[PDB]
């Protein structure tokens, strides 16, 4: 039998320190091809090891297709092939797009659903998984209005995270590194930041905030570890909740939720399953 492995690389949709992402075509179908830099080879190994352990399949997790290693003359080429989401990342999408109540809730409940699926151990199943780099650039928007979580290159089963999204216990180095639940609680902090980014773009009473990344008003464009530690740990700042949210029942409920993801005490933060339940009772 013929094993068709040719993928036609059609357009670069992402370039960074990680390497590149391409829209590709296999057998008439769009796929996404991440070509890893030498900088980021260990992310390919980690994600490949995870998918060799558990074949995750969930509507809110970017769908795996393949891990490919090809011998070249003087290098190894590493590709991760996934489902392709033409609308791109949530970060991208929020720059131009504003949301109504239904779309806002559908986006955030879909992210919570993906995250709870990662976090939960299923017996008989999957190991519990923490993501460790959750952020709006690592979430893709699907045409049905739900999102999916991407990039398990730092994930842990039971490279550092993006500094802007690091929880206080990561920044002050008090994280309980021998406790898997510690890593779930770091993801919940990051989830609360993403929830803030999305809620800002939800229209109420003809008002919306411009897209901004978390802590845009208190750290530099490319913040240092120290910049983040001073804001989050020493001064204990949290993202601003605009007054206009408190006129809108959905944004009032989302402000409460994001506060309960941002407690200094990691064990006080809501779990992903509790966030889902709260979101199903809003509106
Ligand atoms: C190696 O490399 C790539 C392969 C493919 C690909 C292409 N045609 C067919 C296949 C296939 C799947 C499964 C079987 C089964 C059938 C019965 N079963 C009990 C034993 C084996 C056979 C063949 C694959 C996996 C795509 C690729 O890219 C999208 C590949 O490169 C990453
Ligand atoms: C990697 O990804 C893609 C792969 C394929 C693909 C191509 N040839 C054959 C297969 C296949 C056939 C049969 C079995 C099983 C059936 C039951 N039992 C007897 C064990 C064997 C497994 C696998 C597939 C899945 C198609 C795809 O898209 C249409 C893929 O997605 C891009
Ligand atoms: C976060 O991480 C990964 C993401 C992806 C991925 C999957 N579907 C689609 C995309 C994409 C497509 C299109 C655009 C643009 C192009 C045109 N328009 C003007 C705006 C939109 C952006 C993004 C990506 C980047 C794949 C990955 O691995 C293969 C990723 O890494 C795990």
């Amino acid at each position: 039998r013929t094993v068709a492995r040719d993928i036609t690389l059609l357009e670069c949709v992402g370039k960074g320190r990680y390497g590149e992402v391409w829209r590709g075509s296999w057998q008439g179908e769009n796929v996404a091809v991440k070509i890893f830099s030498s900088r980021d080879e260990k992310s390919w190994f980690r994600e490949t090891e995870l998918y060799n352990t558990v074949m995750l399949r969930h509507e809110n997790i970017l769908g795996f297709i393949a891990s490919d290693m090809t011998s070249r003359h003087s290098s190894t080429q590493l590709w991760l092939i996934t489902h392709y989401h033409e609308m791109g990342s949530l970060y991208d999408y929020l720059q131009l797009t504003t949301l109504d109540t239904v779309s806002c809730l559908r986006i955030v409940l879909s992210i919570a659903s993906g995250l709870a699926h990662l976090h939960i151990e299923i017996f008989g199943g999957k190991p519990a998984i923490a993501h460790r780099d959750l952020k709006s650039k690592n979430i893709l928007v699907k045409k049905n209005g739900q999102c999916c979580i991407a990039d398990l290159g730092l994930a842990v089963m039971h490279r550092v995270g993006t500094k802007r999204y690091m929880a206080p216990e990561v920044l002050d180095e008090t994280i309980q590194v021998d406790c898997f639940d510690s890593y779930k609680r770091v993801d919940i902090w990051a989830f609360g930041l993403v929830l803030w980014e999305v809620a800002r773009r939800m229209v109420s009473n003809g008002i919306v905030e411009d897209y901004k990344p978390p802590f845009y008003d208190v750290v530099p464009n490319d913040p240092s570890f120290e910049d983040m530690r001073k804001v989050v740990c020493v001064d204990q700042q949290r993202p601003n909740i605009p007054n206009r949210w408190f006129s809108d029942p959905t944004l009032t409920s989302l402000a409460k939720l994001m506060k309960e993801c941002w407690y200094q005490n990691p064990s006080a933060r809501l779990t992903a399953l509790r966030i889902k339940k709260t979101l199903t009772k809003i509106d």
